[PDB]
């Protein structure tokens, strides 16, 4: 067995539908668009017999800056690890998990993170990679707590509209709104949300897929929406091939803090909805979520539908 | 509004669906299948406005015997409570599970389970119904720990044979294993799963979803295999629907306590998933396991697929 890097995207894609496919179906556009447009020190390395893959490990260097936060070269991230299940318990895993580690650490990597990266697969270790989590831990990964992905068909359920105040407006972007847009990022969400507004934009995000909430003209939030026709695969459809014919999704969705707690970020999340009833979506996933705030979901009927542990290693000096 | 027992299983079955359905599709094949056959004291109790079911609980007293086992009275269950989305956050849960409770309590229980009870649908409060848990924490049920069903596709793997020290046959049953079989469960699992076998023939299993293996003729273990021929919708195929086309299930399984660790419970699994490769299984499920045992299912390539939180409330005297 000989580990080296590869670049054979249909081969890792393969490998990677064998062994998780049920819970996490990859196709090659997925993986492809997410590995190539990052713009981090990255790599995948693969364990070789002879000419066959059977195991590989992708893993990055935050040196690319996010949004108005600096690229902190300190923190690397093990965007996603998978020996072939025919080759379990022989070590593989291991020599894969120290030849990434070991790199990162002589280019001044002091902090290891399953998944959360940019592009990345997952926001922490899947629930279906529960067993995995003792693979980490027996490496130095400490545990923490969990994020979630909700799901929720979008065609099954009426709601009544959030009472309206006077003055707030709630409209797809136009766009003529892509400054007040990043001027409103740069105020309120200037890291990794107004970075990926950038990148999206670059990769095929459009305004139709933008929602946006202004007081007047002041533009004070947003939403990004999915459909079977949004080019750039976001977060929210990564799994659409779990989620069938007219499938959607949702996030970020984010309020100017000044306005927050009055109801506002529920009509954003109405609208929004709404919208994608309209363009009759059925099933849908809101990504990445925090416990506290999945009741602000729940009353969407939106359900947990995954979950992710994160875990964090800290390197010894 | 008004709380009164109702038999409207279409009713049950729609709100059940609207609710929940994208992660627990119900059908009514299912929902008749285990509410009629179940053998406990049970009652259905519905919230009504006017004629329009808005919500229901589906409870049960423990008075049935269990195999060997005596029926403890002492438990009661809430097998499932849905309130519809539109009518959340106004009660309507803390008096149908008020009505519930009480008249189980009147009834001689003082430890209240979610969900665990025969012909149940879930193991326990499901993680797509976690904020769920805050709801019965403040009614004083303790939360425990998880339970695992795990998903795998058997088309997709191959594996090779553990290796047979001599002696050991795994087989299909036939008829006239009926008795062998029993008194190996009277011996070594003659609590619920007894009690399942002599149920289950009763309500449609057939000799050829039972595995078995022995040693020289002694019984020495079994399994229960599930596809799409099954007459029987046991707990591996629930969510059948989910599954896709040639979707199959596996479990329980259990060996002799003597014949333990000796490789034996993997061979038996071995062949039961080969039998199911060969009647041309896809996706399939393990139901109902704990932590600890995963990584036995998990070298053939299953997965966490739900989890399920054990929860009881202890009444106070
Ligand atoms: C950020 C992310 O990528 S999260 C997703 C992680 N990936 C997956 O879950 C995909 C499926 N699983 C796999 O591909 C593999 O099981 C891996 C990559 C986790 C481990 O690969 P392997 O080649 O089996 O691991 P390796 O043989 O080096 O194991 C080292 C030790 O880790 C621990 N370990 C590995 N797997 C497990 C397990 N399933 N349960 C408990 N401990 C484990 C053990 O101590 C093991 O030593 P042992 O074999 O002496 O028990
Ligand atoms: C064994 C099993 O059946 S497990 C599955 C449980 N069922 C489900 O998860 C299905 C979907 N959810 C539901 O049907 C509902 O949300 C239910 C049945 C859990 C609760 O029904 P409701 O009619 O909303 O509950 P009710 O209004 O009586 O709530 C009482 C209190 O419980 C707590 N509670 C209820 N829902 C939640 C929640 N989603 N998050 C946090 N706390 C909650 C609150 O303290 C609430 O008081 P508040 O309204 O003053 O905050």
């Amino acid at each position: 067995m000989e580990i080296k890097e590869t670049y054979d995207f249909s081969s890792i894609v393969d490998l990677w539908n064998k062994n998780i496919g049920t819970v996490y179906p990859m196709n090659l556009e997925l993986f492809k668009q997410n590995y190539i447009n990052d713009r981090q020190r990255k790599k995948i390395m693969g364990a070789f017999n002879g000419e066959i893959l059977i195991g590989f490990v992708i893993y990055k260097q935050w040196t690319y800056k996010s949004g108005s936060l600096k690229p902190n070269h300190k923190i690397g991230y093990i965007n996603s690890i998978i020996v072939d299940i025919n080759f379990r318990h022989q070590g593989i895993g291991t020599k894969l998990l120290d030849a990434a580690e070991e790199e990162l650490i002589n280019s001044g990597v002091k902090i290891l993170r399953c998944g959360s990266d940019t592009y990345h697969f997952f926001p922490g270790i899947p629930l279906e990679c529960l067993p995995s989590e003792e693979f980490f831990l027996v490496r130095g990964y400490k545990m923490q707590d969990y994020f979630y992905d909700l799901i929720g068909d979008v065609s099954k359920v009426d709601f009544k509209k959030p009472s309206i105040k006077d003055g707030f407006k709630v409209n797809v972007m136009k766009p003529e709104d892509r400054k007040g847009l990043f001027e409103f990022l740069e105020k309120s969400f200037s890291g990794r949300w107004l970075e990926e507004f950038i990148e999206f934009f670059q990769v095929g995000m459009k305004e139709r897929d933008i929602v946006l909430i202004k007081y007047k003209t002041s533009v004070i939030g947003f939403s990004h929406i999915y459909d079977n026709k949004s080019s750039f695969i976001g977060p929210p459809i990564y799994w659409k091939a779990l989620l069938g014919h007219n499938y959607g999704g949702l996030g970020p969705i984010g309020i100017d803090k000044t306005y927050r707690k009055q109801g506002l970020g529920r009509l954003l999340l109405y609208e929004s909805l709404q919208i994608l009833k309209k363009r009759e979506v059925k099933k849908m996933v809101i990504d990445w979520t925090e416990k506290d705030i999945i009741n602000f979901y729940g009353r969407f009927n939106f359900m947990p539908w995954k979950a992710y542990r994160k875990a964090t290693k800290e390197v010894k000096d």
